[PDB]
């Protein structure tokens, strides 16, 4: 797991970037991939903190050139790239800063009613037209296989839990991905070009304007089931209502909510599984550790 001073953030841009004068540079965020800084106020650098990263970086700048003005919401616009380096397919990227603040619950639940109902519709619209473009040229690099995903789960989280589970626990999972891999369900779908990151700290608002004016971090985004989209949002107590997303999916015509509701019961009991799994790939020692407990109890 990589680590950046500023200079050697400073020092990247500047091997590329010779004309390029940095005024101020502070730190935006942090992830599980990448650090973000904010560079004159005006842009947002994300430098990967590995190879995994890097390939996500990547995917994200080769599909924010292409939705490029093909959206109802504004999204970051590409201006800056690094260069693959070794193990690194990108290295860095910068792109244009959209101004607002997190869609926060919090935020959300304050808001007149009206203005509820608006954001409700504008998510709506906006995943109706993401879930619309045309994914004719798009590679496979792109393209997600949920079933191969499930498969290859499967296999790492067995040679994870030979050496945590007794053979009575062990069946628990064993029968939890039978059961999931035999359910057509997650795997007869329309797939469709997906945000696949979809929730409350990445979509921003204008509270000058009070609307939505921004959708950010597409470095998840993929070909995948566009149900994914809308589970991303449902959490109760961590991102919006179970009832604000039934709103959502109302403006946007959905013709099968139960199904939903049904991945969505599905991802939540999988979540421990995916944290053994990158609690194991990152280092996060507490991630395997509570992903374990979890499944300890099953």
């Amino acid at each position: 797991m990589r680590t950046y001073t500023f200079d050697q953030v400073e020092k990247a841009i500047e091997q590329l970037y010779p004309d390029f004068t940095i005024n101020t540079i502070e730190i935006s965020g942090e992830g599980n991939d990448c650090i973000a800084y904010e560079i004159n106020r005006d842009f947002i650098f994300k430098f990967p903190k590995h190879s995994r990263g890097s390939t996500n970086l990547f995917n994200e700048v080769n599909i924010l050139k292409r939705i490029h003005n093909k959206l109802p919401l504004p999204i970051p616009e590409v201006v800056f790239t690094g260069m693959p380096s070794e193990t690194y397919q990108m290295s860095f990227a910068g792109f244009t800063k959209i101004k607002g603040v997190p869609l926060t619950p919090l935020l959300l639940n304050n808001l007149p009613k009206q203005s509820q109902n608006q954001a409700a519709k504008d998510l709506a619209r906006f995943l109706s037209e993401l879930h619309s473009i045309n994914i004719s040229g798009f590679k496979s690099n792109l393209v997600l296989d949920f079933r191969e995903k499930i498969n290859e789960d499967n296999k790492k989280i067995k040679k994870l839990l030979s050496r945590e589970l007794k053979g009575p626990q062990m069946k628990a999972v064993d029968d939890f991905y039978r059961d999931i891999l035999e359910n057509e369900i997650y795997f007869k779908y329309y797939p469709c070009l997906i945000h696949n990151d979809f929730s409350s700290d990445h979509i921003l608002f204008d509270t000058e304007k009070n609307t939505i004016c921004g959708i950010i971090d597409f470095g998840d985004a993929a070909i995948s089931d566009p149900d994914n989209d809308f589970i991303s949002l449902m959490e109760d107590d961590e991102e919006y209502g179970m009832e604000f997303v039934s709103k959502i999916l109302n403006h946007y015509k959905h013709k099968d909510i139960p199904t939903v509701l049904e991945k969505y019961r599905m991802k939540e009991k999988y979540w421990s599984f995916e944290k053994i799994i990158y609690g194991k790939e990152y280092g996060y020692m507490d991630w395997y550790e509570e992903g374990l407990n979890e499944i300890r109890s099953a």
